[PDB]
Formats: C-alpha cells, structure tokens, sequence
C-alpha cells in the first residue's frame, strides 16, 4: 500500500485525509494539529463547512512549529454551488486561500455540479422548499476553474458528486484545458460505486471516497436508517483482524485505489483512523464487504432533485 496516488497534473496525493465537515470552528484547530502531529498530509476542506479560518490557524501554527513543511501538505478545498458564475470563481477561490491562510491549494473541486442563485444564503429555498438555481452550466464554471490552474492558484482541479455523464461533459469539452484530477463521491459499503469507480479509473481520474463511515453525524440522520459502524457483519470483519469498525471501513477504499477522507474532531479518533497501514483485508473480506451495497446515500441532496443538473438521476 503507497500512501500517495499519482494525479494526472504530475503530483501525489495522500490516500489517507482528514475530513472537516461538521467540525465545529472550536474544536477543528485542535483536530487538525493533532491530525498533522499523527502523520495526516492532507485535509479535505469547503467554504461551506464554514471553519476554514480555523483549519487555516492550525495548519499555520504547524508550519511554524516546523514539524511539515507546506510542500508536504496536500490540501483541498471545494468552491460552493452559490459561486458558480464564471465571474464570482476566483473571489470564491481567494476567500478560501485567505481563509486557510495558503498562497495556493493543492486541488479545488466543483463541490456539486448544481448551481444555486448567488447570495448571502448557502441554500437558497424557494416556497415549495426546492433550491433556487443560478443561471449557469457545468461548462463555463469549469473553464473558470481552469483559469485558477492558469494563474498558479491552485494546482489541481477537480469535480464532487458528479454523474459520469457530467464528467464525460468536461473531457469532451471544446477547448478543454485542464482534465479533472479528481472525483470525489459519495462511498462506503452501503453505496459501493462500482461503475462510476470503474469509469472514472478507466479515464485516469482520483476517485476520493467521502463518508466512508456513513457519516453518523450528519443533522438528517433518522432511527430507521442503516448504520454501517453499528453493522454486526463489519464488526466481525473487524474483530478478525484486531482493528475497528471504523478502521476496517478506512482501509476498504484503500484497497480500491481510493483515497479515503474520513472525519474526526476527536484526539483518539484521528489517531486510531490512521493506523491503518499495518493490516490488510483479504480478497474475501472486500468481496464481501461489496456485497453489502444498498444504493443508500448519506447526500442526496434533495432539495435540489428538480434541477437541470441534480446528479444522482442517472444510474451512475
Ligand atoms: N464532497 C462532498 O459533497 C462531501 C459530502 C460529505 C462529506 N465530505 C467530506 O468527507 C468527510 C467525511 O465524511 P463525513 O464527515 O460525512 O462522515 P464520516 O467521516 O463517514 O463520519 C464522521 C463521523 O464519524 C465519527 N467517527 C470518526 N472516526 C470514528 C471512530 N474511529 N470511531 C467511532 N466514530 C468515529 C465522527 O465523530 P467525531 O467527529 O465526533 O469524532 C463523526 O460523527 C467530510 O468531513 C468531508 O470532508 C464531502
Ligand atoms: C442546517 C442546514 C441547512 C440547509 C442545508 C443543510 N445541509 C448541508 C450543509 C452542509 Cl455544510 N453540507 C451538506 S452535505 C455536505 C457537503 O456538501 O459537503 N449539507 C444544513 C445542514
């Protein structure tokens, strides 16, 4: 097991990043020290978790401290679905490097390929409770992000919870100029990805798995729903290598040749999700881990299910 993947800009990504979606503005400084200190080289990151400032004080303080050099990071951010107009990309982008204190970022993805009415609102509603969008297309927001790469902002770019229709729509651009680097989807043992893997793979895009753990946390969570660290089956696969649920859940995407983001805002937590280089599932262990799929989403963004561009229409 590398601990990097090779993008198709030239650089190496680390398969194993901190996530910090949820990760209150008090406790992410402290998550992300400890995270650097443990040995995490990359943090997944978005306007919208509303806490960048915050992984921007502790990536500083490390620095500082001058236990990673930032050439060792590798850090992410995602431009949010209010700025998709050509005009507002780079604002949104330098808000962001402001944020996190960075003079530029390793990967910036489209964070969904929906465009929302711009505003003060991250999810502007209308009456019947469906988002407004913006009067704007995949296209032209990709061929904004790519001025980004153009003027050393970012080194990479990327997509999130796109359909592999959607990006098929970016590769056969006229005029492309830089292909995405990444994909980064929706992925666990509850929602497997084998065709958008197999596709993206096939085209030399990254595939980074988020929610691996089923994201327990997040705020629409209801009693009736599947709950993949709760799931006797996995705990069992667990149990017979001497790790975690959660661990066993890290390593599973690994193996896939995913990168894998899974979040924490606790001490112990970070730690024990990146000792996760010292075991390894058997070819039987991830068949079965496979067939537990269920089509079941964490983030299907339903409020957004009548727009031009809701991905999860499609197959895959
Ligand atoms: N591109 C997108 O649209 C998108 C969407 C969703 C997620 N993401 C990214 O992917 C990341 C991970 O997904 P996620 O935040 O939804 O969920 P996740 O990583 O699947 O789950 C996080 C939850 O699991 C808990 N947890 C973490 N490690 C654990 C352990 N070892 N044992 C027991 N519980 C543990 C966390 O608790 P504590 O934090 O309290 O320890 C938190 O409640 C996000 O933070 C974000 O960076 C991106
Ligand atoms: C309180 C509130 C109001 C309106 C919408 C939402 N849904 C969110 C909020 C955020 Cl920060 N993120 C998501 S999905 C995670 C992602 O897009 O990365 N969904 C929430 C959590």
């Amino acid at each position: 097991m590398a601990s990097r993947i090779l993008l198709n800009n030239g650089a190496k990504m680390p398969i194993l990043g901190l996530g910090t979606w949820k990760s209150p503005p008090g406790q992410v400084t402290e998550a992300v020290k400890v995270a650097i200190d443990v040995g995490y080289r990359h943090i997944d990151c978005a306007h919208v978790y509303q806490n960048e400032n915050e992984v921007g004080v502790a990536i500083q303080e490390k620095l500082r401290e001058q236990v990673v050099k930032r050439e060792e990071l590798f850090i992410v951010s995602k431009l949010w679905c209010t700025y998709h107009e050509k005009g507002l990309v780079k604002g949104a982008c330098q808000k962001t490097l402001s944020d996190l204190k960075l003079d530029y970022l390793d990967l910036y993805l489209i964070h969904w390929p929906t465009g929302f009415k711009p505003g003060k609102e991250f999810f502007p509603l209308d009456e019947s409770g469906n988002v407004v969008p913006s009067d704007t297309n995949i296209l032209d927001t990709w061929a904004a992000m790519e001025e980004l790469v153009d003027e050393g902002l970012v080194k990479a770019i990327g997509i999130s919870n796109f359909n592999h229709l959607q990006v098929e729509m970016i590769l056969n651009k006229p005029g492309l100029k830089y292909k995405p680097a990444v994909n980064q989807i929706e992925c666990h043992p509850y929602l497997t990805q084998e065709k958008l893997i197999q596709y993206c793979q096939s085209k030399g895009i990254v595939v980074t798995a988020y929610s691996p753990l089923g994201s327990p946390d997040r705020p629409w969570a209801k009693p009736e729903d599947p709950s993949l660290l709760e799931d006797p089956r996995i705990k069992a696969i667990a149990a017979k290598h001497n790790k975690t649920t959660a661990q066993v859940l890290i390593r599973f995407p690994m193996q896939r040749n995913l990168v894998v983001i899974p979040k924490s805002v606790t001490p112990e937590r970070i730690a024990e999700n990146f000792k996760v280089f010292d075991f390894e599932l058997s070819s039987q262990d991830m068949t079965t881990l496979l067939s537990y799929n269920r089509n079941w989403r964490v983030c299907a963004l339903l409020s957004c299910t009548s727009h031009k561009d809701y991905p999860f229409h499609e197959e895959f």
